[PDB]
Order: C-alpha cells, then sequence, then structure tokens
C-alpha cells in the first residue's frame, strides 16, 4: 500500500520542534470507537520513520490516512494537509 | 489443516517485544469452559514456531483460530487481526 | 481387534516429555472396580510400543479404549482425544 | 483476574525516568506484615511487563492492587492514581 | 489420592530459576521427627514431575501436602500458597 | 541412487533455525494418497543426516525427490530449490 | 557469484540512519509474483552483512541484483545506484 | 542450620556487577590454615544460589559465616555487613 | 527508613550545575575512619536517583544522613541544609 | 557393623562430578602396608552403593572407616568429614 | 606442522565484527578445483579456534596457508597479511 | 597384513559426528561387481574398532584399502586421504 | 612501532570541528594502488583514538605515516605537519 | 598477594575514556623478552575487573606490578603512578 | 606418585575457553621420539579430570610432568607454569 510511503514522505518534511507538538497532540486527539490508544512511553522516544510504521499498524490505511490530516489541520492549516490530500484521490 | 500454517505466517510478523506481551496476556485471557490452561513454565521459554504447534494442540483448529484474534485485538486493533480474519473465510 | 492398532498409532504421536506425564498420571488415575493396577516397577522402564500391548492386556478392548481418552483429556484437551474418539464410532 | 491487566495498561503510561523512581521507591515503601520483600537484584534489571506479573505474584490481587496506588500518590498525585482507582469499583 | 495430582499441577507453574531455589531450600528446611531426609545427589538432577512422585513417597499425603505450603510461603507469599490451600479443604 | 546423496548435500546448507521450520512444516504438508505419515515423536529429536535416510525410506526416490522441492519453495523461494532441481535433470 | 560480494561492498557505504529507511522501505516495496516476502521480525534485528546473505537467498542473483537498484533510486538518486549498475555490465 | 538461609537472603541483595567483584576478590582473600581453596574454573561460571551451598560446604557454618563479613567490609562498609552480623547474635 | 526518601526529595531540588560541584566535592571531603571511599569512575556517570541509593549503601542512615549536611553547608549555607536538618528531629 | 551403613549414608550426599574425583583420587592415595589395591577396571564402572560394600571388603571397618576421612579432607575440608567423624565416637 | 599454529595466532587478532565478515566471505571465495566446500550450517556457529583446525583439515597446509592470505587481502590490505606471509618463508 | 592396522589408526582420528556421515554414506556408495553389501542393521550399531575388522572382512586388503580412500575424498578432501595413501606405497 | 603512538599524540591536538574535516577529506583523498578504502559507515561514528588503530591497520607504518602528512598539509600547512615530520627522521 | 588487590583499587579510579587509551596503548608498549602478548580480540571487550586478573596472569606480580606504572606515566604523570608506587615499598 | 595429583590441582585452575586451546594445541605439539600420539576423537570429548589420568598414562611421570610445562608456557607465560615447576623440586 503506497499509503504507508505517502505519509512517510510528507511527515519527514516537518521541523524538529513541530514534531513534538504533533506527537504530543496526537495523544489528546479524539479517535473513532473500536480502536486502541498508543502507549505514552513508546511515543516519547519514537523516531519519525518508526512512527510511520506503527501509526499505520494501529489504524487501517484508509481510516489511518484520513486521521493524519485531521491532526495536521488542527496544528493549523499547512500546505502539507492539502498536499497529502492529493494522495487520497 | 492450512489453519496451522496460516497462524504461523502471521504470528511471526510481530516484533520481539510485543511477543512477550502477547504470550503473557494469553495467560490471563478468559477461555471457554471444557478446555485446559497452558503451564506457565513452558510458555516463558517457548519459541514463536513452537508456540504455533502447541497453541493448536490444546484448542481445536476452528475454535483455536478464533481465540487468537480475540487476543490480537485486545492488544489493540492490528492490521493482522483483519488480515488473519480473511483466512477464516 | 483394530483397537490395539488404533491406540498405538496415536499414542506414538506424543513428545518424550509428555509421555512421562501420561504414564505417571495413569498410576494415580481412578479405575472401575474388578480390575487390577499395573506395577510401578514395570511402568517406569516400559516403552511406548510395549505399553500398548500391556495396556490392552489388563483392560478389555472396549473398556480399555475408553479409559485411555479419559486420561488424555485430563492432561488437557488434545486433538488426539477427539481424533481417537472417531475410531470409537 | 482483570486486575493484572488493569495495572499493566496504566503502569506502561509512565516515562522511562519516572519508572526508575517508582521501582526504587518501592524497595523502601512500608508493607503490611505477613508478606515478603522483592530481591534488589531482580528489580534492577526487570522490565515493565515482567514487573507486572511478579508484582501480583507476591501480593494478592485485592491487596496488591491497593498497594500500587499508595506508591503512585507518594511520587505525587497523578491522574493515573485516580484513573486506576476507577478500576477498583 | 488427588493430593498427588494437586501438587503436581501447581508446582509446574513455577519458573525454572525459582525451582532451583525451592529444591535447594527444601534440603535445609526443618522437618517433623520420625521422617527421613532426601539424598542430595538425587535432588540435584531430579525433574519437576519426578520430584512430585518422590516428594509424596517419603511423606504421607496429609502431612506431605501441608509441608509443601510451609516452604512456599518461606520463599515469600505466593498466590500459589493460597491456591493450593484451597485444595486442603 | 545418487538421489539420496544429492538431497543430503543441499539440506545440510540450511541454518539451525530454518531447519526446525522445515521439519515442523513437513508434518502439515499435503501428500499424495497411498503413502504414510512420519510419527511426530521421531521427527522432533531426529538429526539432519538421519532425516535424510528416513525421508527417502518412506517415499520413492523419484517422487520423494520432487516432494522436497515443493516444501522448500513453500518456505519461500530459495536458491536451493533451483539448485536442487538441476539434479532432477 | 561476485554478485553477492558486489552488493555487500556498496550497501556498507550507507549511514546508520538511511539503513533503517532502506530496510523499512523494502518491506513495502512491490515484488514480482512467484517470490516470497521477508518476515518483519528478522528484518528489524538483522545486520548489514547478514542482510546481504539473506537478501540474495530469497531472490536469484540476476533478479535479486536488479531489485536492489530499484529501491536505491526510490530513496532518491544516489551515486551508489549508478556505481552498482556498472557491476551489472 | 538457619545460617545457610541467612547468607542466601542477604547475598542475593547485591547487584550483578558487584557480584563479580565479590567472587573475584574471594579468590585472593586470606584464609585460616587447615582449609582448602575453591577452584577458579567453577567460581567463574557459578550462580548466586549455587555459590551459597558450596560456600558453606567448604567452611563450617560458624567460621564460614564470619568469613563472609570479612570480605563484605573489604569491598567497603555495607549496610549488609551489619545487617548480616545481627544474625550472628 | 524514611531517611533514604528524605535525602532523595531534597537532593533532587539542586540545579544541574551545582550537582556536579556536589559530587566532585564529595570525593575530596574528609570522612570518619572505618569507612570506604566511592570509586571515581562510577561517580562521574551516576544519576541523582542512583546516587541516593548508593550514598546510603556505604554509610549508615544515621551517620550517612549527617554527612550529607556537612557537605551542603560547605558549598555555602543553603536553605536545604536547614530544611533537611528538620528531618533529623 | 553400623560402620558400613554410616559410610553409605554420607557418601551418597556427594554430587555426580565430585564422585569421579573421589574415586579417581582414591587410586593414587597412599595406603598402609599389608593391604591390596583395588583394580582400575572395576572402579571405573562401579556404583556408589556397590563401592560401599567393596570399600569395606578390602579394608577392616576400623581402619577402613578412618581411611575414608583422610581422602575426604584431601579434596578439601567438607562438613561431611566432620559429620562422619562423629560416627567414629 | 607449525603452520596450524601460525594461522591460529594471527587469526585470533581480529575483532569480533570482522570475523563474521571473514567467515561469510570465505563461503563466496573461489577455490582451486579438486577441493570441497565447507557446509554453511557449521560455519555459522563455529568458533575461532575450531575454525583453525577445520580450515586446515580440508586444505593442505601449503595450499591452505596461501588460501588464507588471498582472503585477508580481499577484505583490504592488513598488516596481518604481510605478517603472516613472513611465516611462509 | 599391516593394512588392517593402518586403516584402524587413521579411521579413529575422525570426530563422532563425521563418523556417522561416513558409515551412512558407505551404504550408498557404488562398489565393484562381485562383492556383497553390508547389512544396514549391523552398521547402525557397530563401533569404530569393530567396523575396521568387518570392513576388511568383506573386501580384500588391496581392493578394500583403496575403496576407503574413495569415500574419504567424497566427504571432502581430508589430510587423512593423502596420509593414508602414503601407506599404499 | 612507536609510529602508532606518534600519530596518536599529534592527531589528538586537533579541535573537534577540524576533525570532521580531516576524516571527511580522507574519504576523497587519492591513495596509491594496491590498497583498500575505508567504509563510510564506520568512519562517520569512529573516535579519534580508534581512528588511530584502524588507520595504521589498513596502511603499513612507513607508507601509512607518510600518507597522514599529505592530508594535513592539504587542509593547510599546520605546525603539526612539520612537528610530525620530525618523527619520520 | 595483595599486589592483585592493589592494582585493582587504583585502576578502577580512571574515567571511562582514559581506560580505552590505557588498554589500547598497552598493546603497543614494549615488554621484556620471555613473555607473551595479550590477544587483541579479548582486550577490546574485556572489563576493568577482568583486566586485573588477566593482567597479573601473564606477568609475575613483582614484574607485572612495575610494568603497570611504566604505562601510567606514559599517558602522562598521574598522582596514581606515585600513589601506586607507595605500594611497592 | 604425587605427580598425578600435582598436575590435576593446577590444570583445574584454567578457564573453560583456555582449556580448549590447551587440548587442541597439545595435538600439534612436538614430542620426543619413542612415544605415541593421543587419538583426536577421545581428546575432543574428554574431561579435565579424565585428561589427567590419561595424560600420565601415555608419558612417564618424570618426562610427562616436564612436557606439560612446555605447553603451558607456549600459550604464554602463566603463573601456573612456575607454580607447577616448584613441584618439580
Amino acid at each position: 500500500g503506497r499509503a504507508r510511503d505517502a505519509i512517510l514522505d510528507a511527515l519527514e518534511n516537518l521541523s524538529g520542534d513541530e514534531l513534538k507538538k504533533f506527537k504530543m497532540k496526537l495523544l489528546t486527539v479524539q479517535l473513532r470507537e473500536g480502536y486502541g490508544r498508543i502507549p505514552r512511553g513508546a511515543l516519547l522516544q519514537m523516531d519519525a520513520i518508526d512512527l510511520t510504521d506503527k501509526l499505520v499498524s494501529y489504524y487501517l490505511e484508509s481510516y489511518g490516512l484520513e486521521l493524519t490530516m485531521t491532526v495536521l489541520r488542527d496544528m493549523g492549516l499547512q500546505e502539507l494537509a492539502e498536499q497529502l490530500q492529493t494522495t487520497k484521490e
């Protein structure tokens, strides 16, 4: 599924500081019922590449891909949000 | 019964750390009446391949196969849970 | 009586360690009245094939065959228990 | 006993540094009479998951579960202390 | 006597390391007068299942069963100690 | 029949871990009707060289040789599968 | 086949971080039909040298060698991609 | 003799690294005449529990118990030295 | 002994820079005879929490607790020195 | 003569490895004149119980009993040496 | 033949990591016709000392000694290559 | 005929594992017409010394001696093959 | 060879930043034919002391020593270049 | 010989970085004739305590003790060099 | 002859790894004419104690004792070499 690769390419375009903000905010974001939550301990020491694999692991590609955008806009509208959306099509 | 082979292929796709979590959680999972429980001593030193053979040995293929998924989701929804479910059909 | 051959084929499918557990447990299992008990000395040094002949020798084929399953399940439900039961029919 | 699973889920939400503080403090915490103390050697190299199994092993689920909270608050009042308490009910 | 089977089931739930501690400690435990002591040579190479048969062989079921618990608590209070006690009733 | 020697030379080129996977998978592989199945007890403790002699003993050289490849590919396509096939010619 | 040695020499010229990216991306890369996929568990803990032997083991030298380049360019055009291509001739 | 058990309980409270220092230093410690020295080969691979049994085996309980403290202080004054001394009384 | 916990709570209230000054000065501080000195190698890489456990390990709680204050004042009179003294009472 | 029984009880308390050392050393030990030496061939395959009967057979109980201790201490001072000596009185 | 000893002394001067590289590369190195190839299974678990004995076992001392250097230089020119060559004279 | 003694001296220089390989391979080796084949049953339980006497018994010294080398090289070129050949002269 | 020690003493007199420049430039420097090139992966994470041992390992002391100066001047004429040259004499 | 203990106490007072420098320099230090050299492979992974035992093992206490100082001064004059010298007297 | 006992006591003071090196090197050591060589097969599986008896069996005590030292120094000068030499006097 190219989906895994798509997220990876974009996510890596964020600066070090914002990254923390993203990971941290993800912990407090609301998710659809029937899914689990990622343990705090792992998230704090995880890497950008690693985060990619795990992120998809918990959520399906289709639903998982959409969930990402929801958080990106939350931190403010980024060109990335739309850039990534193009992949959805 | 391809069932034995199906579980094997998927179970092997888990990382070393999660494996412990799976085996350990299995010990505390609730099972249907009329079945036995696996001894703690063996589980602690068993291998992934070995675990496959024994797992089916105690539980029937049909019921045994379903029991696995119940635990996989418990550790959180994994793509594996659904991937394996496809085999059920 | 194919019964002797049926038990033999299945019993041989057990691992070396479990075998001890089976033989040893047999000594403490409850039996119907009117039958004898097998001497401890012989059981400790007996072989899997030999055990087959002697096992039937003390108990009748019909009753002897059923007695085996009772012990197999006791060590936990094994696919063997049901597999062997099919022979009963 | 879901109790084992409840502790596990929460305990894993602590950061790596605090973990040491928790384990280390546990060694100096006062316990009710009639119970043993965990050996220092094992505690120093134990893992979060492993710690879960052993922790319950020494103390009963009911008493063991309550003992955990006593230590959590000691390190300061954490949302976890109350979150876990909900499980008590 | 189900007593032999009861001990067996529980004793097997101990990890490999603790097992040594149990066997070794048994050698230095105080016993009621009128009974013998088990030879060191055999104990060092004996197995968990074998240990079960011999353990009861030297001590009567009633007294033998109680003696076990005395040692289990000594290594610290284990859920096993109480779990096994239930069998006493 | 050089066939016995051919298999031997190649089979020995597998690592210790994969070996288990091969032997274990062989137990669940489908075989042509009119042939027997190898007892689980022996397979678990057999050696690589010994396995060679017995493997051919149950199945004819021609059919036996082909059966091996079927399993090798199953564990994934290995250079061995083709390397051994050359011997077929 | 010098092919095994050629890959080895070049692959070792990658920095530690990129290595992860390569291994991880390999898992999601599309492969020609008739071949297997490498288990996630092994890939995560494998070494650069070890990866070399296994990589060729699953895929033939000719096809295997070409597959590598396809992934190298994917991570971006590297001098290595062309440098290695020279070996193809 | 509770002496054997007393040493065991305390000795186990040392960290893995210090343990080596203790065992190694024991080899160079001066002992009273009329006693033997423990072979280097065994000491290097011995375990903490095992070391307990053997330690007492060579030296009498009374003299053996005192000898231990002499070495503990040597590695520096430890709370253990005094804690164990209490047992002497 | 709450003493271990008391020191811990206060010691942690020092800034990163002063910490070095404290540890380093401890190496050159005069101690009462009959006690050992802590190895330089360990002190340089030790942590604040770890330092707590070891600090008490070498010196008794009563004497160890007093020794700390002696050094705190040396680096200058701190509110901590008196704050900690209150614990002495 | 209880002497035969006394030796037997103690000798059996030695581990398998030390046993070899004892038997082997006995061959090179110096004996009082007027007595014979035991053939190497028999000693190598003899058992612990058997060794007891033969040991006394060659040497008188009084002198034979003392000779044993001489060798026990040689392998180092064992609690057994003194324990057995008590029997002398 | 001092040749066996010469290789041993030098080969042992390689670091753990390079060792793997050497053994692994040996498998793909070209050898003169009329000689056999060493089985992969043994090479993977062999030791440095053991490797010495076996290495000479397959190849004659004269030819075997020269073959080693050919591989050493391949991994790059090492002082060892020349140091060992001196032995040739 | 020193021939019998020559083979014996060399054959005994093989490790336990290779021995099996030799005996087993001998069963599948091609022999000149006019000679018999050794029964499988005896070969499996025979000893190295015994094998020497029987080996010569079936084949003449001259032809028998040459036949041995043919098999030694087959398992790969060994120094033994040539060492033994010297005896031929 | 004091040569190894000579380089070490001087190389350590370079500032952290220049060090990178040196190591990096070494990768692109031209070397005499018949020698190998050092892998990029190792160079990036190597230390100043370690670099010393390896640097000499690939190149002979005489030629290796001269090669160093060639690079030092390249980064500009340093007092070190001449200082080290004195060692050549 | 207190000599072994003396070295140990001082050697442990060196920081982690200098330790490497010491071990590495030892490899290139000149030694008196009639003695051996320590293998590079072991030195690289050895520990400070272990190094103590082995260091004395190769060189006599008297000569071995003096050899240490020679290297300590080489890395520069340290208070340790003189501190240790006091032990010589 | 105390000689047998002297060697035994010292030889046992070697670590497991060095032991292999000693036994293996013994096979390639040069011996005085008029003596035999020990078979490789036995040496590989022999024990330290057993090796003692056999070692003396082939060589006379006087000459045999001296031969040992020659090999000990070869593996490097050990304190053992001299320690054992004292016995010669």
